[PDB]
């Protein structure tokens, strides 16, 4: 679920694993968790600018080669390098929803180009404005329109008046969560507990469920249908399915994760 970022969760039957960019600047991923495909399967030498996690499967944005590159072990999608894909492609984002995986083909932060691969959305989609910020639900993907800030959602889905300006959103199982734009950036979440009017810094989308770090204490809150450890102050959230991690500093431990669902 959810957008690229340099943290990112993996979910499902086959296990549980968070994967991070290491902190030292390598661009090297390093993971922990349950899913022994995903553990076992992470690349010790590529480096990524970029992690987004499904059910089964990880996958990040190859720093060199621009090109996804997923690790795991899905039914629905492929591993490594996904096909179709054209010969020196390059991606500037990546979107991991439950069983697809979307990618801002680069035609330089925004593009109308989207190829998406999984379960019933192998599409190649060519939009008429500049997207950026690509955020995957379970049945649909979302991004921001460049120009004019509003959100764009395709793959039914909730319509958001236009109006609506954002810096950042964050799509769920069934829903999302967008940081409205300006000084307040108060959250404001729609789809198939109340969100807090407190200013945020980050959003995360749950199946069911939705967190955020809060700007004046970096304390992690959360909200939905499925609470959160209250003195810690984190610099990023990840979710997956039914369970949040947030991260501290990039000292050699394993995450801080709660479920919630």
């Amino acid at each position: 679920l959810g957008s690229m970022s340099s943290i990112a969760i993996s979910y499902g039957e086959g296990g549980s694993v968070f994967c991070g960019l290491k902190s030292d600047g390598s661009h090297l991923v390093v993971c922990y968790g349950s899913n022994s495909a995903i553990l076992y399967g992470t690349p010790g030498h590529l480096q990524f600018i970029g992690l987004t996690g499904g059910d089964g499967f990880m996958c990040g944005l190859l720093m060199l080669s621009h090109q996804p590159y997923c690790w795991g072990n899905s039914a629905f999608i492929q591993m490594g390098v996904p096909q179709p894909m054209t010969k020196g492609a390059e991606y500037l984002e990546v979107s991991a929803g439950d069983y697809h995986l979307c990618g801002l083909r680069k035609p330089i932060i925004s593009s109308s180009l989207v190829d998406c691969w999984g379960y019933n959305m192998t599409r190649n989609f060519v939009f008429d404005k500049q997207l950026h910020s690509l955020s995957a639900g379970s049945e649909f993907n979302c991004a921001l329109s460049s120009k004019d800030k509003s959100v764009f959602c395709w793959g039914v889905i909730s319509l958001i008046p236009k109006e609506k300006k954002f810096q950042k959103i964050a799509a769920g199982g069934y829903h999302v969560c967008g940081i409205l734009d300006g000084l307040e950036s108060r959250v404001l979440c729609w789809g198939k507990d109340l969100p807090p009017k407190e200013p945020l810094l980050a959003v995360v989308g749950g199946k069911f469920y939705a967190c955020g770090i809060k700007r004046y204490d970096h304390s992690a809150v959360c909200w939905g249908f499925f609470p959160a450890p209250t003195g810690i102050g984190f610099y990023d959230l990840a979710a997956g399915n039914y369970f949040t991690c947030g991260v501290l500093t990039g000292t050699s431990m394993s995450p801080v994760c709660w479920g919630l669902g």
